[PDB]
DNA sequence: GATCCTAACTAAG
DNA sequence: CTTAGCTTAGGATC
């Protein structure tokens, strides 16, 4: 009635836009496949619809309503980008979260034109173009899955990150599952309450099923080698492993109770005829590479153990022919070996090679030693090397023969891996829920998060210092809490650990606090660290407010937001303005479950002055020179950093601190 | 206490040396244990592992090689952390206890920015040197103290320096000495014996007297000239003394050079090689590392991240740069076709090379003349150097063009990979094998003719050998001498007795032929092995040369130019301007003179938000770099005094964990600076005071900028927002404003981009706000709040 | 007195 | 790319 929309195509992609009018809500949709294309016109069921002149599947556009073949110069990249930039006043779309989408940045740019074409009217309802994302999933831009350290800290490395407390999983398969869990967090209740159970059913069987599961091997990257015909034979021999602990590991499923852990324990299945073709057909240790041969086990085909057989009677021959002819010729000197240049000969010392008989002729030829050749050794030599060819030839062909045995239960054997996969991540988090003394959450139906107990899982496990228990209490009646305390307090330990606690309840795992409430959320947002990118032409404090641009554009009710001290990089007066307005914004109208740290204590009136906002101290007391930290969240606005304590701390020298006490006397007289 | 005997060892020898990360021997691999590894993991990028647990949970250890030793400890000294090598002195064997370890050496972070680091009076200074082919070689053992020093000298201008800079009480030269003329000056003069100076009774009588099995820890194992002078050296020691000295436990190194130091943060900071984002894109390398041979992308990443304070090879690049920048194009295009000759010659070494890279060897021989006649044309003695440092090996080239085909397959296992005619015998083998072709055309022709069969195709299977494939339709009319062994639906695969004896000569002739070939591929890696150490100096040669020719492209591309070096603390750029934002930003970059002097030694550069502060606090660094890694600056002229360290302290990012807080990060830091810094030394501070409540922030900050100059005396750029600390100036001498400017014209505001002398009062942060996207209704708000908090 | 895991590279496919 | 090969000590438990 009022969604005035755009529709373009790429080759890799296709593009959607919607501009509503009215409301002034401008959105962008990048839509590849056309299911998602046709549901998603039937949603907005737009007014009008624009269509590029060169959109080659008309039938989408064709059954929509108030249809435009619109021209190309509409649809440009670099127009589309400027025009947008140049209504909103910006240099770049990178605070909206669009400058990253160039299909819908199209789309955008034809619309606004038409937007101009429709009206030409007064344009402030257009200030923003937010992208509606169709995950179902909590959505964590790149900047937050490095704030939290889900996976990767702010270093880079794989240590002290919540995945390194949680990646204990004994199958390498399984390690890359969880990984994959923790960063695409399914936001359903339904899939988190089968994870939930089966946490909880294998949570007294961790110990028999771990150590079980550790010997499949890396199944998922072996079928996958596989499926390429490139499998190579030490991988088909972790195959037959797998293979042959199967049934062990359904057994002990079989005991757990759960409904998902019989699924999965039926899914994992047997493939006993395969169990058997890889035990019959392998070798019980292989060489890593097919192509030197030594893969193929004695039982699987007559005719290689045939020739086989035949090289092995050759070996036999070697010592046997060598005996013989050793005794015949009456040379103690002769021996027989294999130069793969002049093949198999007789070696024997220069002062009885001369004596060796007329049938012994020079192949190779050494002045210490002589190395000759029979003709009975060269028919049996002829033997040998047609012989031994033909073994590795004939090993290389049933090798892939076996591909194609084994390649119709690929399918199965897929299922089988995701299902092995998917039980080692959660008999994981089985065990550190138990050995960490992890709880169940459970989901109230309002946006909210109330802990009792509260400890991030990080911190705690690597700090050999108790972690004092911290209570959180955010629902819609209480939405923010401004943490203001002394420096190193744990303000920001205390604003992180709301969403990997609230991470962790959403990819179905056990949580580290006593008791969660767990409400529906949809984004993670976070601006913590510092940072200036000089190559993009972004000053520290433009990043900074890109970021928060971020937030105070694409976040909702539904969405957790943990905004470290910001302001900084600008002088005092600047910065606290507009932190008082930022976190407004984010209460006022955003209604987002915020976390406000802020060393700023003039913010702490802000409870005062705004409705549904609280003050909250993580407090320190300072005896001497020293200053002694509490590390526990109590009701209240500290008014004091003691920053000159916390530097005494942090080696600052005294004749700078002692100076700095004088200035501070002065400065608050 | 109550841990292993081992970890007990390690404890007790860490609380000797609380702040210095010690490198423990165990076995073959040098190793850092508890916080000790998490330091060094973060900075040499070593994997971090978790050993058997002592006495708690497991102990976090951070390992390295005991011969890649020099390579990471100079990575460890030239970011400020003093290394503490800790060598097994005891036995391994007869030690039920953990080989007991001592702190032989403490290798400083190195700071001689002091013209005086040995006194000219400084007497009973025994002194060795010997001279070799390569260079001279020098040492000086102070037996009162037993304080030992060794040097290496490359040039004599070096070596007269060294010897005047020492002025040694009594000098040990050799009896076959060429530059007398240097050690003439130099008292206590004696001619000595060459068994004195053998290389290998000097490292064995080194070994003796400190009681260790190698001299891999103190890191003169691998200096043989300056060894032989020790040896000399330490025998005349026993000689004069008629004693062994404890005092003499250790030999250091003399001639370690000061490459300006920089920790990991500033290495980061500048973005040298890795920006912030962690891509090697939009780093300064990214911008001067168009060399086009792979074996040259590494020299100049090397060369970066060493810039080395010795001016003679500095003015030797500088040279070379200006030189060579006539025949950039010249030259380019025929070192691209050299390839990576260092990766082909390192697989050469371990005798595992593929074909197709002996192939890329045959290329850069056959291209190797061409270069040295171009670089001929160019007179300069370095570039003389270089060219007759290159080589021509034509020998290796007549080789290699003889013994491998134009394009060789990938493995030699593929075969015909050895060019036929190297060997009479391959040729011989594979013309048989060869034979089988026409000979299977030749029994498919007479076999179709005499059995009357057109369908009749002859064909060979690795498992049932070569056949004799008909249809079904003429396979039942096939005569009886053809023998059915393969049976498929639509053809029958029959044999002949020809056919069992031929193709056992297809199949012997087939494997002779390729077992010929690795033999001779083998034989090629021998008679090329023997000029490696030439080839591997020639490899070095090429690499050095392509970044020169980069650098010298780049130099004239880029209009770069020549710097010159005061000699006293002190900075002098005109039209300077950032290396990466100008080449990566199509707008022009704004140039920028900068004076930083003894008179005027710290600039609060106080200016609107993204008017500049940051990028005029960084090109001051990385054109100081360039300077000092023999490049050309991008500038009109550069005067760059000497320079120990460059701090950088711009932005901070917490652990939020093991007690790390956006303050104590930044507190510390400032602390570094704070206690190492020197009146050499460039500090870069950004706001310091950024982490903490308003009133503690500036009192912290007047007390570091104050200590900075009236003590520190370090040539500082101090960028703040607070202009409370724009007072400074005027309370103390040696501090001066400076304000890079932006204009509001209307709502949006340009900015000017040009350091002009003076203190902006207003930093545009709301308006800077607009132009990075926070929505017009937060910076309406926040604009009515600066109304409020103003008045 | 003995017995497992450990730390940089290499490079074939 | 990329997933497989790459080293001397330690320590206990009688
Ligand atoms: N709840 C807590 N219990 C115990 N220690 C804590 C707690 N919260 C934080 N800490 C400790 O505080 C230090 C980090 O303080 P941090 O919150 O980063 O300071 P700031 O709030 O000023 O940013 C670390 O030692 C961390 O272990
Ligand atoms: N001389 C110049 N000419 C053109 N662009 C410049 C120049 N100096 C800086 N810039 C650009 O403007 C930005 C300067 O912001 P910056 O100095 O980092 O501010 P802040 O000190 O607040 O962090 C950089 O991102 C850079 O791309």
């Amino acid at each position: 009635d009022n969604l005035l929309a755009a529709i373009w195509q790429d080759s890799k992609g296709f593009g959607y836009a919607t501009l509503d009018i009215s409301s002034g809500r401008f959105r962008l949709s990048e839509p590849a496949d056309r299911e998602t294309m046709a549901a998603e016109l039937q949603r907005t069921n737009p007014a009008e619809l624009l269509y590029a002149e060169d959109f080659a599947e008309m039938s989408l556009i064709e059954g929509r309503r108030g249809l435009r073949r619109r021209p190309l110069w509409e649809f440009e990249i670099d127009t589309a980008r400027q025009q947008l930039n140049l209504q909103f006043g910006t240099r770049d779309l990178v605070g909206f979260g669009v400058e990253n989408a160039p299909r819908g940045l199209c789309a955008a740019g034809c619309l606004l034109q038409y937007a101009k074409d429709t009206q030409r009217t007064t344009l402030p309802h257009i200030r923003s173009i937010t992208m509606e994302r169709e995950q179902d999933s909590i959505i964590m831009d790149a900047a937050t899955r490095r704030n939290l350290e889900i996976t990767q800290n702010l270093a880079g490395g794989a240590e002290n990150t919540l995945a390194s407390v949680l990646d204990c999983t004994v199958t390498p398969m399984g390690s890359r599952m969880l990984k994959r869990w923790l960063h695409m967090p399914v936001r359903d209740t339904r899939v988190l309450l089968e994870r939930q159970q089966t946490i909880g059913a294998l949570q007294d069987f961790t110990a028999g099923l771990q150590p079980v599961l550790r010997q499949v091997g890396d199944l998922e990257r072996i079928l996958a080698r596989l499926a390429l015909r490139t499998a190579r034979p030490r991988d088909l021999a972790r195959m037959r492993h797998a293979f042959q602990q199967l049934p062990e590991l359904r057994a002990q499923l079989e005991t757990v109770d759960s409904a998902p852990v019989q699924a999965l324990r039926e899914k994992m299945g047997e493939f006993a005829e395969l169990r058997d073709l890889l035990e019959r057909a392998i070798i019980d240790t292989p060489p890593v590479l097919v192509r030197d041969g030594g893969v193929i086990a004695s039982g699987y085909n007559e005719e290689l153990d045939e020739w086989r057989a035949l090289a092995d009677g050759a070996t036999d021959y070697l010592e046997r022919l060598e005996v013989r002819e050793r005794e015949r010729t009456g040379l103690d000197t002769l021996k027989v070996g294999f130069n793969a240049v002049h093949g198999y000969y007789i070696q024997i010392s220069r002062g009885q090679s001369h004596l060796a008989p007329i049938n012994y002729m020079r192949r190779q030829t050494l002045k210490n030693a002589e190395r000759y050749i029979i003709p009975e050794l060269k028919e049996y030599e002829d033997k040998v090397l047609t012989s031994k060819g033909k073994a590795l030839a004939l090993e290389k062909q049933l090798y892939e023969e076996l591909f194609d045995l084994l390649l119709p239960h690929l399918e199965a054997l897929q299922q089988s891996a995701s299902a092995l996969a998917e039980l080692d991540v959660l008999v994981n988090l089985a065990e550190r829920a138990y050995t960490l003394n992890y709880t169940c959450p459970t989901f109230i139906d309002k946006p909210g998060i109330r802990i009792t107990e509260g400890r991030h899982p990080v911190v705690e496990q690597v700090l050999n210092e108790p972690f004092i228990a911290n209570p959180l209490n955010l629902s819609p009646q209480r939405r923010m809490l401004i943490i203001t305390g002394p420096n190193m307090g744990g303000k920001s330990t205390y604003m992180r650990q709301t969403a990997l606690i609230a991470l962790m309840a959403y990819i179905g795992s056990y949580v580290p606090a006593q008791k969660v409430e767990i409400g529906p959320i949809d984004r993670i947002f976070t601006r913590v660290g510092a940072a200036d990118d000089l190559a993009s032409g972004r000053s520290t404090f433009m990043v900074e407010m890109t970021e928060t641009a971020n937030i105070l554009h694409n976040a909702t009710e539904y969405s957790l937001v943990l905004m470290d001290e910001i302001g900084r990089g600008t002088s005092t007066y600047d910065g606290l303005s507009l932190a008082w307005a930022c976190a407004e914004n984010l209460a006022n109208k955003i209604k987002a479950l915020t976390l406000f740290a802020t060393h700023y204590f003039e913010l702490t009136q802000l409870p005062e002055k705004m409705e549904g906002v609280a003050n909250v101290h993580l407090d320190a007391l300072e005896h001497g020179d020293t200053i002694a930290f509490m590390h526990s969240v109590q009701d209240g606005a500290a008014s004091k950093s003691y920053g000159l304590a916390v530097a005494a701390l942090a080696g600052v020298p005294k004749e700078v601190i002692k100076r700095a006490r004088q200035k501070l006397r002065e400065l608050e007289s």
